[PDB]
DNA sequence: GGATCTCGACGCTCTCCC
DNA sequence: AGAGCGTCGAGATCC
């Protein structure tokens, strides 16, 4: 809500000392953009709150002023492997820091009590869990020794959107944060997020006890970037076959990470590959530090080609030169596959982000995101980009990012902006008709469908006690009618029905809530076919 | 082959008559190379020899002396269908011409034994089939009294060649043709042909008797024709589809000729054009004589776009400018596949040869021509032909027209030579191994496998009682795995096994002879493919 | 008559998250 | 336990 214009400047008396920490120290060249002002704001001793996308370089807007100051910064991270992801860089950089946890033991918690009061206790980062703060009576007391010895100067609060209700990814611990400012005023604050609204960031300004606050978003559109979305063939060794066929005609040689939604997936994509040539690894987040750094160097020497990585977990994979982002299989939601897709193209130049839509993986993640209060809403909009095949995709992605998307034209840079092909609107009532016949005749006895035998039974396919005498099986292929099917879907003429068995979520189909509008014989539902 | 620049003429005592008669008779501007020095040694009382590929011209070479010379011709015809074609063409012309087969009504002969004699009698060109000399008295006596009435002047035997009992296929009735040059000495015989063979060339000279004359023959290569091979599409719809993309991308409004392998294929293929709004005709040479002239006239007035016929002997479709002829199957010899292309870019401006190769168009030809004892060996040099990737095809094709094919360069006037690939030469010497296991071990379980399922067990599909126990299935498309089956099959590592059904002839695959080359380690079976 | 493609019925496999 | 997949037998079509 800020104007980082007026902080773009490099005529502070701490601007040498940041450029050459920058180019000596974290041997870096230039600075990202927002990066130089929110610098510039945290060295002045203001407090500043930083919306900026994963992968972006948020971290190095306090990390670089931890080096610039004098003593150490304070840094609050909820989850303990993203501590040491970025404790993993920052001693490999050289620099001093620290970690704690509630595992870690005495040698360790008493060293750091004995170091943050020392005069030249070379550590410059002491990053901590917010139970830390909130469930430590004399954490705080050193704390306040070190601030009266001029040793804590900077606080850093990582996913300051868990502060805030009327939000997601809630962390309780967060309430308690509004300690430090209140019992700390004179060190800087700095809150840096990815995924945080207005509405949101003056609720987390009032928790921490910060009022007067900048408040820096970065343009979370990256033109650079180019959203495809390819059919996903049902065979798994077909799948595979096109794969390596489109990385070995446009991106030859070019790092790469792949997303998959499981574990098993990704394992499955990593040795697939391998067999047929593509160099490949695989990363996982809950991983051990050292196997991180065998599968990161690998990956920047160029030992291995594509990266494969499940949805929830990149998390710490951050390459400049990823020229491609393939989606084994669609997102959880819009926002993540921005996210995921986004940590490609970092350079700046131009990256694909191909995204693979496949018919069942819409049920496997519906079955997964039960618990989810929202998880189908989100799926159903992911899934609907997928079947858009008219809207501009950057427009789609923005329509989830109004407070942060500059309204950029795509410059045909995504698949739907160079298809040179207009579309028309079939009426597809008839279709829906047939299936709630369908429906209602495997309900009449008893018998619960899954998509695959809806789609059979509408074939004249499958088990024949499930057919409606005379329906006669449309002339499209399986894919269209698996795309009417899911158009039906998301109108919510069809209603998913999740069943809970000992194994796992089963998704049935059912006939949905809007399926009585079609007692409206003039009722019509279009849709929007290819030519 | 004698020079014919030493008839170049224009100054002969007929020189006149025979341009009057070129461009005020036949409505001709220009006379086609070799055609002027061909009429000439006619119009001087000598026998000459034409060999000139089909849809050159060769019929004006003894159309035009027969309008300059009193009286009539007589031309020997072996097939009825050339016959009817010719006097379609000279009936429109205005020009009196008749025909007489064995099938000719009574009256109809009495007419033309009637009209020989007489002296006012506007017929000048006569065709008759080689048993009407060999078995009719009544006709030999008719031309033995407009031969001494100076009626009788010309002889013109069409497709020479079936004189002989070495070119393609022999007539024994043409060996009794020797009499014509016997009775009528004075008479000047011109002999017409499509296949040099010189051998067959100094034959039916035995045979006709005129063995002391001049032999003409044309330049064979074709300097604006672009040859090309693409695949063929497994399914048929996207085979017509991609004909269509073809058709409606490259050659807007352009006339053109699609080669079908069957009768029913032809059919098919113009209904499907039909369908996707490319129209289309079909022809057949045992046609109506209407309905030749009905496709014909909807042709030339481009009211249709593409015409279809089956590979048979006797297509005289003829038009000045075709601009693509795309082979919807390959042909069943080499030679076959440059007489049917050769019907493009007769006005000697650029046009494509296009040549769709498929991989059960081998076992369909190979099936269909066991009896020809040289058939399968000239349909593996089809498929060699199609199965190269680097070599230029007016090479390959001018390897079988060394005598009449001069050797000129191609100057990029083909796919492979226009194309900037490197090649490589891959070891394929393990897919033979795996190949001869498969093949083996049917022999084991005492099966015969057809193509499709030798390519089945190869990818680990089909019936299990043909698979291999440790064979992993190739990581190649099954596409890659025809062109690999098809090159051990030229080389003759696999051999053909025709088994002899009440309704067709079906091709299984055994091990080849060559194959037992396997023994010596250093043996290597290389293929070139793309780098 | 045999290959080739469908249908269908039976046994078998597997159970998708961070 | 249920859904889905692979595999084989029986029928239909074509030459
Ligand atoms: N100014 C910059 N120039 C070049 N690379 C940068 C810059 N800032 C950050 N990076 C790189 O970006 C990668 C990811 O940044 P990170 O600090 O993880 O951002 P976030 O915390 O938003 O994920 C890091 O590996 C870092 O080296
Ligand atoms: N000198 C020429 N100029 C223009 N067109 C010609 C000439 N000679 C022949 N043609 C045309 O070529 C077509 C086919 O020739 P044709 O006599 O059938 O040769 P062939 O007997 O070798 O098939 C004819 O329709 C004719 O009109
Ligand atoms: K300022
Ligand atoms: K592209
Ligand atoms: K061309
Ligand atoms: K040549
Ligand atoms: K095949
Ligand atoms: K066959
Ligand atoms: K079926
Ligand atoms: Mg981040
Ligand atoms: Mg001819
Ligand atoms: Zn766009
Ligand atoms: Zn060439």
């Amino acid at each position: 809500m800020s104007s980082p214009a007026s902080w773009n400047k490099e005529d502070f008396p701490w601007s040498g000392k940041v450029k050459d920490v920058l180019q000596n120290v974290f041997k870096l060249q230039k600075f990202r953009p927002l990066q130089l002002e929110t610098i510039n704001v945290t060295m002045s001793g203001k407090e500043v709150f930083l919306v900026m996308p994963t992968g972006g370089g948020k971290s190095l807007c306090y990390q670089l002023p931890a080096l610039c100051s004098d003593g150490f910064t304070l840094v609050i991270c909820p989850l303990i492997s993203l501590m040491e992801d970025q404790l993993m860089v920052l001693k490999q950089l050289g620099i001093s820091a620290t970690m704690l946890n509630a595992s870690s033991p005495k040698e360790h918690v008493k060293w750091v009590h004995a170091e943050m009061v020392n005069k030249n206790s070379k550590l410059k980062l002491i990053y901590v869990t917010p139970e830390k703060i909130a469930k430590s009576k004399m954490f705080m007391s050193r704390l306040e020794k070190a601030y009266e010895a001029r040793r804590f100067t900077r606080i850093a609060v990582d996913e300051v959107h868990c502060c805030s209700q009327w939000g997601h990814d809630f962390r309780p611990d967060y309430k308690a944060l509004g300690i430090l400012k209140r019992q700390f005023p004179n060190a800087s604050l700095i809150g840096l997020t990815a995924t945080a609204t207005s509405h949101v960031l003056k609720d987390a300004q009032k928790i921490l006890c910060v009022e007067k606050c900048f408040t820096f978003t970065a343009s979370f559109n990256r033109p650079n970037l180019y959203y495809e979305v390819r059919q996903k063939p049902s065979n798994t060794e077909d799948f595979i076959e096109d794969i390596v066929k489109l990385i070995n005609g446009r991106y030859k040689g070019q790092s790469g990470i792949i997303y998959c939604f499981s574990q098993k997936d990704s394992e499955q994509v990593t040795i697939s590959l391998q067999k047929l040539g593509i160099p490949a690894g695989a990363y996982h987040a809950n991983m051990e530090p050292e196997d991180k750094t065998k599968v990161h160097r690998r990956w920047a020497a160029n030992e291995i080609q594509v990266v494969v990585a499940t949805v929830a977990f990149g998390m710490g994979i951050d390459k400049p030169d990823v020229r491609f982002v393939i989606h084994h299989s669609m997102s959880k939601s819009m926002e993540n596959y921005y996210q995921e897709s986004g940590r490609a193209g970092r350079d700046d130049m131009k990256a694909d982000c191909i995204l693979y839509y496949g018919f069942g993986d819409i049920f496997r993640i519906s079955s997964m995101v039960v618990m989810e209060n929202v998880g189908q809403q989100k799926l159903y909009e992911m899934v609907s980009y997928c079947q858009n095949i008219n809207k501009c995709r950057r427009v789609l992605i923005a329509q989830h990012f109004d407070e942060v998307w500059s309204p950029e034209a795509c410059n045909k840079m995504c698949d739907n902006c160079c298809k040179e092909i207009s579309f028309e609107r079939k009426n597809v009532t008839a279709y829906c008709r047939d299936l709630i016949k369908i429906l209602k005749q495997a309900e009449d006895l008893n018998e619960k469908l899954t998509p695959l035998k809806l789609i059979d039974s509408w074939m004249g396919k499958g088990a024949s006690k499930l057919r409606v005498a005379g329906l006669a099986p449309p002339t499209l292929p399986r894919e269209d009618l698996e795309k009417i099917i899911a158009h039906f879907l998301i109108q919510q003429y069809l209603k998913e029905d999740y069943s809970f068995t000992a194994y796992a979520t089963i998704s049935y189909l059912k006939v949905g809530p809007k399926a009585n509008l079609l007692n409206n014989e003039a009722h019509v539902i279009t849709m929007r076919v290819k030519k």
